[PDB]
């Protein structure tokens, strides 16, 4: 019965899921000052070429871009990365104002919203052995800021008055998640969770420097999406963000510089 409410959200995960509170929680504050430059790090490979979206699901907490990962298509790998990692999944987290929306957030700057691409260890066979691997996932984090529109979002901002509500879904073929990449992939990664329930500590994060920007009529239409399902009171899908988590022993490395 997790949530993002006043009686459900993040300060109440705890109780349900006690790693909330653990050694590698996501998200978190990304002080650039700090973050060092590996120049160990391998450059980074986006292979989307051959992606194969499916379908668009509101999950009642945001909506997912699913991806058939039955073979090696959409792949990711180099970086801090061992191995190759299948796409999945990407969804955003977005708030009620520009002003705040991401998870991660830049010498405590909060972006509109927070683009998370959610990819697999071929290694561990399926993305349930893997969740319960410490490098079982990666996920590529990628900023959104209001300003000029991003053309490659307009074909899921256009879709989503079909899956206003939970559980509704709709058939998502073609989609390019290319379209969706900033220019550069100047990044920075830690070892972190999943910033949702079960919040398990499997995933390397790899979160880009440059946001991409999306126009305010588009983060718009996000926020008239519902957390609740068809038939019930509404409840708009605004603020589905966890707020940033304690760093602990970690240290957050840059890809430049
Ligand atoms: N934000 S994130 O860290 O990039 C992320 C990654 C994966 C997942 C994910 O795949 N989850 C977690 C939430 C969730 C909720 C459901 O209703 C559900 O049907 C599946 C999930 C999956 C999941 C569930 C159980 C174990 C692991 C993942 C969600 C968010
Ligand atoms: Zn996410």
């Amino acid at each position: 019965h997790w949530g993002y409410g006043k009686h459900n959200g993040p300060e109440h995960w705890h109780k349900d899921f006690p790693i909330a509170k653990g050694e590698r929680q996501s998200p978190v504050d990304i002080d650039t000052h700090t973050a060092k430059y590996d120049p160990s790090l391998k450059p980074l490979s986006v292979s989307y070429d051959q992606a194969t979206s499916l379908r668009i699901l509101n999950n009642g907490h945001a909506f997912n871009v699913e991806f058939d990962d039955s073979q090696d298509k959409a792949v990711l790998k180099g970086g801090p990365l061992d191995g190759t990692y299948r796409l999945i999944q990407f969804h955003f987290h977005w708030g009620s104002l520009d002003g705040q929306g991401s998870e991660h957030t830049v010498d405590k700057k909060k972006y509109a919203a927070e683009l998370h691409l959610v990819h697999w260890n071929t290694k561990y066979g399926d993305f349930g052995k893997a969740v319960q691997q410490p490098d079982g996932l990666a996920v590529l984090g990628i900023f959104l800021k209001v300003g000029s529109a991003k053309p490659g979002l307009q074909k899921v901002v256009d879709v989503l008055d079909s899956i206003k509500t939970k559980g509704k879904s709709a058939d998502f073929t073609n989609f390019d998640p290319r379209g969706l990449l900033p220019e550069s992939l100047d990044y920075w990664t830690y070892p972190g969770s999943l910033t949702t329930p079960p919040l398990l500590e499997c995933v390397t994060w790899i979160v880009l420097k440059e946001p991409i920007s999306v126009s305010s009529e588009q983060v718009l239409k996000f926020r008239k999406l519902n957390f609740n399902g068809e038939g019930e009171p509404e409840e708009l899908m605004v603020d589905n963000w966890r707020p940033a988590q304690p760093l602990k022993n970690r240290q957050i490395k840059a890809s430049f510089k």
